[PDB]
């Protein structure tokens, strides 16, 4: 009397499946470092993308949720304003990192375009001219320099939903897309219903439509995250990160697992709304079905190099 499978377990699907395992590496390093050398360094990483990061539509969907706290700090001096952001890189308990932590991923990414701004602008105090990092930094800034842009971006986007405090409701409400706008996945090798399904739903942006493809212990592990575990977990996930998703799903390869389970492997590319022309990530979504269809794992991963898109067969 036993379980074929834990998340714990099911997480193991496809071991031949290489992570871009240097973007929460080099997280870990940047969190060594001093406030002061974080802020100079996130300065220069955000601003060596330039084109690269498309930050207008998203900030403006979201700045409702930050404008209050923007503009409280936009009223502060230079070293409130400063202490501010040194609060925020250091995670302290104060009620503001409390306030940022309660906003959605892109609400939290609108408030720091915002600052990069009035940064920029001089409205709020900026990285000190000339400013030049430690050892360390630099060469936590050179190993994101190293990374392809989407994976440098995954490390900006990791260390910003990372900041402040540590139920994420201060969001907005996703619509959904037309019924006559949305698109038919195609996948090399794979007419696995269910997965196309989450595809085709992720895509319109129609999340009850892809939360009910899950058991009711399903968990979705997000990249360098712990899964999220039940349908309003996933949901309330879904409706925080995954509006404006480009989901480019490629190749794939099914196989039977233990106990009647399917194991499903895709490989392909998501576009954020964040990102450029022609920035994708390359991703693997690995995927365990239990016996009637639905998720029990889908397990999704930056992967470390476009070589790994055809890391399939076994
Ligand atoms: C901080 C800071 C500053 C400003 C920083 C700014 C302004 C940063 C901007 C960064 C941005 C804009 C990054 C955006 C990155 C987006 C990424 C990398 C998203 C990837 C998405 C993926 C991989 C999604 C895939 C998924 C799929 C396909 C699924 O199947 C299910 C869900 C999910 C797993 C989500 C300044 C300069 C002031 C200095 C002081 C501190």
């Amino acid at each position: 009397s036993h379980m074929t499978f834990t998340i714990d377990s099911a997480r193991s699907i496809f071991p031949n499946t290489q992570v871009a395992d240097a973007i929460p590496a080099t997280v870990a390093a940047f969190n060594q470092l001093s406030a002061e050398d974080q802020l100079a360094l996130l300065w220069f990483a955000y601003t060596e993308m330039g084109t690269t990061i498309t930050p207008a539509a998203m900030s403006a969907a979201n700045m409702i949720f930050a404008e209050n706290t923007l503009n409280e700090i936009k009223q502060m001096p230079a070293l409130d304003q400063s202490q501010v952001m040194c609060d925020l890189v250091n995670q302290a308990d104060s009620p503001l990192c409390r306030t940022y932590s309660s906003f959605g991923m892109n609400v939290k990414l609108g408030f720091w375009y915002q600052l990069s701004e009035w940064m920029k602008e001089g409205i709020v105090a900026p990285i000190p001219e000339g400013y030049k990092l430690s050892e360390d930094g630099s060469d936590v800034l050179e190993a994101i320099r190293q990374l392809e842009g989407g994976q440098q971006l995954s490390v900006l986007r990791d260390i910003v939903v990372n900041m402040g405090y540590v139920k994420k409701v201060k969001e907005p409400v996703v619509p959904p897309k037309d019924l006559a706008s949305r698109s038919k996945s195609s996948i090399e090798g794979i007419d696995n219903p269910t997965v196309l399904s989450y595809m085709d739903n992720m895509n319109a942006f129609d999340f009850q439509a892809a939360v009910a493809l899950f058991a009711e212990d399903g968990a979705l592990k997000p990249p360098f995250e712990e899964p999220i575990v039940g349908k309003e977990n996933i949901l309330a996930y879904m409706n925080e990160q995954c509006y404006g998703l480009k989901l480019t799903p490629q190749q794939g390869v099914s196989e039977s697992a233990a106990g009647e389970f399917t194991q499903v492997k895709v490989t392909g590319r998501v576009q954020s709304p964040w990102f450029g022309d022609n920035v994708g990530l390359n991703l693997a979504w690995r995927f365990l079905l239990n016996p009637q269809g639905e998720i029990f794992l889908v397990a999704i991963d930056v992967l470390a190099s476009p070589k790994e898109l055809m890391n399939l067969g076994l």
